[PDB]
């Protein structure tokens, strides 16, 4: 009859006083404790559902989808993205978009790579560049943006950046700068009251200010291929999206628009660079904390793979070890510990509570990916979450760092053969250092928040 329950909130602040300073997570986290797995929180002006633990989740997601399938705005990026692209949009818009970007993320032109192909390319540049590195200790933040970069910009521009280019690594500092703002704790402050806060300087501005610069390339990009369009011969994704374009130019209202082109573009390069990307990062930093684990997987490649030959997507059924191990990555990187804000497109009931319209609901998908009847110790990592006693592969329903539904991740398909391509052909030529000894290995968090990143580190790649 009324909103699932939650903390008692105030007049302009919300349930703010209720909140815990280590942010969003951990307060709605222990909101769960005295409310259970569906309540509501006022983060300022207005209420928010928040759904815990699989069951709900895919209750709402995939039992209610008519109902669940609307997208909220995140506030740190919704004054530049308005609606716009595929992530941000709703209604026919994004039937629209999602139809075109899973097709065009899906089939190329007449007679181009396989998304398999582009990414064991991509891998290959990747082990001669760190051959050519020399064991030197670096930061790996940029190569595994560059590497999952490059596969989208293979999609969309028909072309790769090198490593060496400034001004592709300009691009991807400006990808990495603003995930972690937006994950910050203003970034999270900035959720509650953005009404109030955006009338004042803070990283907002800053977002907003990244956002238009990568933007700025794409359209400048637009306007090059629409000037070589070649009808019969598309070459990327962009001059696909220019044709349907020609296709509809007689109807004021079509969706595919030039705002759309580019946010819907950026939109693509954003999800698909910097949800791996920091996926790679968090993963070698658990390489460098559990070389066991490392050892383990390079055992797997050498009897599965051997020492020349590049792994191959085949390979995966036969790496259980391997696909665990990322799994485990996966699980407990917890990329996006709340999902994407949705928001209910009709009247819902809700195990007995009503859900009006327009309501933001939050998918703690962090819930589901420690779920302890699921995985034994969820705060620890540990491969065999994702083993059974023989050492085959146990996968499970809580395993849902891509979300459920029809918002599930568009990108779920190349995210998990870029990690498994991406990894193995790493460890198949190099094993890992670091100056930090395993015990000192701090896996904390440098931000948590809408992303969950890990803290900057050193490493070596030692040629084998
Ligand atoms: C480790 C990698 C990744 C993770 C953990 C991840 C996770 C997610 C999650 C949780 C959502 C929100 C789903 C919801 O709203 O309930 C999402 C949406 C999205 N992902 Fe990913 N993702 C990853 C990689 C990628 C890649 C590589 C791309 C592009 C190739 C991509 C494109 C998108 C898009 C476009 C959406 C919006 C879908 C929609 O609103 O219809 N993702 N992703
Ligand atoms: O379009 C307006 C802007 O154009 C210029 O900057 C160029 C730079 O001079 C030019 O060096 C830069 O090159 C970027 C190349 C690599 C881009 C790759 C990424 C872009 C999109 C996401 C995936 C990868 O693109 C910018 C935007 O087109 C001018 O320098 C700017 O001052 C101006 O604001
Ligand atoms: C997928 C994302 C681009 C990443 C996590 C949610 C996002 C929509 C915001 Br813009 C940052």
């Amino acid at each position: 009859g009324k909103l699932p329950p939650g903390p008692r909130p105030l007049p302009l602040l919300g349930n703010l006083l209720q909140m815990d300073r280590r942010g969003l997570l951990k307060s709605f986290l222990r909101f769960r404790e005295k409310y259970g797995d569906v309540f509501t929180v006022h983060l300022g002006p207005r209420p928010v559902v928040m759904l815990c633990g699989v069951e709900a989740i895919r209750e709402a997601l995939v039992d209610k989808a008519e109902a669940f399938s609307g997208r909220g705005k995140i506030a740190m990026v919704d004054p530049f993205f308005r609606g716009y692209g595929v992530i941000f949009a709703n209604g026919n818009r994004w039937k629209v978009l999602r139809r075109f970007s899973v097709t065009t993320m899906r089939d190329f032109g007449m007679g181009k790579r396989s998304v398999e192909e582009r990414i064991q390319e991509e891998a290959q540049c990747l082990i001669e560049e760190l051959r050519k590195s020399k064991g030197a200790l670096m930061d790996p933040t940029f190569l595994f943006q560059s590497i999952t970069a490059n596969i989208i910009c293979s999609i969309v521009f028909g072309k790769r950046f090198h490593y060496q280019d400034q001004e592709f690594l300009k691009m991807l500092n400006l990808f990495y700068q603003t995930f972690s703002l937006i994950s910050s704790v203003f970034g999270q402050l900035f959720e509650l009251f953005s009404g109030f806060l955006k009338h004042f300087p803070g990283a907002h501005r800053q977002v907003y200010k990244n956002l238009q610069e990568i933007n700025a390339y794409i359209g400048h990009s637009v306007e090059k291929h629409r000037e070589t369009l070649d009808p019969s011969a598309p070459r990327d994704l962009i001059d696909t999206y220019l044709l349907h374009m020609e296709k509809e130019k007689s109807n004021a209202h079509s969706e595919f628009s030039h705002q759309n082109l580019n946010l819907n573009t950026l939109s693509l390069f954003f999800a698909g660079t910097e949800t791996t990307s920091t996926t790679l990062r968090y993963g070698f930093l658990l390489m460098l904390k559990y070389p066991h684990v490392a050892e383990r997987v390079y055992r797997e490649i050498e009897q599965v793979i051997g020492p020349h030959r590049p792994p191959e997507l085949h390979d995966r059924a036969k790496m259980p070890y391997t696909e665990a191990v990322i799994y485990e990555i996966q699980r407990f990187s917890d990329l996006l510990p709340m999902g994407v804000p949705h928001i209910v497109t009709q009247h819902t009931s809700f195990r007995g509570y009503i859900i009006p319209k327009d309501t933001e609901v939050f998918l703690i998908l962090s819930t589901a990916l420690h779920d302890p009847h699921y995985f034994e110790k969820p705060d620890a990592f540990n491969p065999d979450h994702f083993l059974d006693a023989n050492g085959a592969l146990k996968k499970t329903e809580a395993f849902i760092p891509f979300s459920l539904g029809k918002r599930i991740c568009l990108g779920e398909g190349i995210a998990r053969a870029e990690l498994f391509l991406f990894f193995t052909t790493i460890l198949q030529n190099f094993s890992m250092a670091s100056p930090v000894a395993p015990e000192d290995i701090d896996l904390t968090p440098q931000e948590c928040g809408v992303g969950k990143i890990p803290p900057t580190y050193q490493i070596r790649f030692l040629p084998r």
